[PDB]
């Protein structure tokens, strides 16, 4: 027998998994286990989560392994979960037509941890002795030390609502570790006005690096010598009633670049990302990150042209804008019934600007309600925001209801129906009007279907 040279027991010794019998760990031949290994997710602490982490550099476009585990056809592994009473799907991969359930047998790639805004691997599909599986492949270089994060793939309800927004920051060491770890890097500050946008109240304890500091005082980085661009987002870290730090799943924290997009300090914004501030950056709980951060500061201020300028240049830099809420509501949704009509045709114009590849992308995600952009906008009768992103995006009826996926098709025609639902005959008729303007080329019978 040839399995009698794997020793997996060493295998997972040196990828420091310990939750897992011998005889359950699945290798495949192309598993870099010299590459990754196996850590305490300190966020999911409360279930023993784990996660998969760099032990090195990682070079974009590297493979990481094959999705191992039991094997079923769809038939066998419904009536296996129908039999098996507390089995679920999240172990399960679904591929080539059949299951590959690594809920009980698989090897590391059953270690990744979910996040479709921050996700540096992703699962492809690839032949593995003539039979489809999936293999993890790295979507961007990755530094060591940073979690692993995938894209799953499928809705999952209780996904959105429950999971945490995992980051690639996100360890194994707890908040009191980490700041004992990197402590000549912090100091110990009185917050000195409130700050509801992050739940600090006047007088709250906060260790704070240098970074952090100047966004708190307003004063400008560019300004400073000697910053030490390392710490960059190394986090507020808030210090709780009992003179403890608080864990990072009792509170939230935040970068200098979340703070300086909610206070709208352009030039500190700027400073930041040009030295390398995450931009995508999420706290775990609430999910907020520069983007909601930015909206929030421009939905309190009367001076809403500095909001407006992080925005075009969060853009600029390639932020993405299809991070979503806990109702899986994205950029464009929130930005939608946060900003003004001028400044909502402001923002689409730059990002009209940037020249995405897919703008069809930007109008595929739906919200908790099944609404996409356009249909979340009709159903808030934001029908100005409605136009704007119409004339952003001609083809959005096109693409989207007359496609060769008639399923999709009619899908949407539903939704687009269940967004107009309460209408009264005049927003009918004005929407009406709106569809049949001449642009849009929308076939007599889609409009009929459409009211
Ligand atoms: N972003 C996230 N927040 C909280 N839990 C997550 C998560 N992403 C994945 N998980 C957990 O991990 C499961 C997928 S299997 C991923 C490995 C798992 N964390 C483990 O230690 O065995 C999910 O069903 C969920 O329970
Ligand atoms: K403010």
């Amino acid at each position: 027998n040839a399995d009698e040279w794997i020793d997996t027991s060493k295998i997972m010794l040196d990828l420091h998994i310990d939750n897992m019998s011998s005889s359950d760990y699945i290798p495949s031949a192309i598993d870099r286990t010299d590459l990754v290994m196996v850590q305490s997710v300190h966020l999911l602490r409360k279930t023993g989560g784990r996660g998969l982490f760099a032990r090195e550099d990682i070079p974009k476009g590297t493979c990481i392994g094959i999705y191992t585990g039991e094997v079923y056809s769809e038939q066998e592994f419904e009536q296996y979960l129908k039999e098996h009473v507390g089995s679920d799907k999240s172990y399960a991969m679904y591929v080539g037509g059949r299951v590959i359930d690594a809920a009980r047998k698989g090897n590391l790639t059953r270690y990744i941890n979910f996040s479709d805004s921050q996700d540096n691997a992703e699962f492809v599909e690839t032949t593995l002795n003539r039979k489809k599986v999936a293999k993890v492949i790295t979507t961007k270089n990755i530094k060591a030390g940073q979690q692993l994060l995938i894209n799953y793939n499928t809705y999952e309800e209780q996904a959105s609502r429950y999971y945490y927004f995992l980051n690639p920051g996100d360890g194994w060491l707890s908040a009191q570790e980490f700041y004992q770890t990197y402590q000549s890097q912090y100091r110990l500050e009185q917050m000195p006005y409130n700050l509801e946008g992050f739940d600090l109240k006047a007088g709250d304890r906060v260790l704070m690096t240098q970074i952090g500091r100047i966004i708190l005082a307003n004063y400008s980085l560019a300004k400073e010598q000697e910053l030490n661009a390392s710490d960059i987002d190394l986090p507020f870290l808030k210090v709780g009633s009992d003179e403890k730090i608080l864990d990072f799943d009792e509170a939230d924290t935040f970068t200098p670049l979340m703070a300086a997009c909610y206070l709208g300090q352009v030039e500190n914004v700027k400073w930041l990302i040009e030295h390398g501030a995450n931009i995508d950056q999420q706290q775990s709980h609430s999910g907020h990150c520069p983007l909601s951060l930015t909206l929030k500061g421009y939905s309190l201020a009367k001076d809403t042209q500095k909001y407006i300028d992080i925005i075009q240049l969060l853009i600029k830099n390639q932020v993405n804008l299809l991070v979503h809420d806990r109702s899986d509501k994205t950029f464009l949704h929130n930005a939608a019934l946060v900003l003004n009509n001028l400044d909502f045709q402001s923002v689409v114009k730059f990002l009209i600007g940037q020249n995405p590849i897919d703008i069809n992308e930007y109008f595929t995600y739906i919200d908790e309600n099944d609404f996409d952009i356009v249909m979340h906008c009709y159903n808030n009768k934001l029908f100005d925001k409605a136009l704007v992103l119409l004339a952003f995006y001609p083809d959005y009826f096109k693409r989207n209801y007359m496609s060769d996926n008639e399923g999709h098709n009619q899908f949407n025609i539903n939704a687009f129906r269940k967004a107009i639902k309460d209408f009264n005959s005049n927003e009918r008729s004005i929407l009406l009007m709106q569809l049949r303007e001449s642009g849009l080329h929308l076939p007599e019978d889609l409009l009929e279907q459409l009211g």
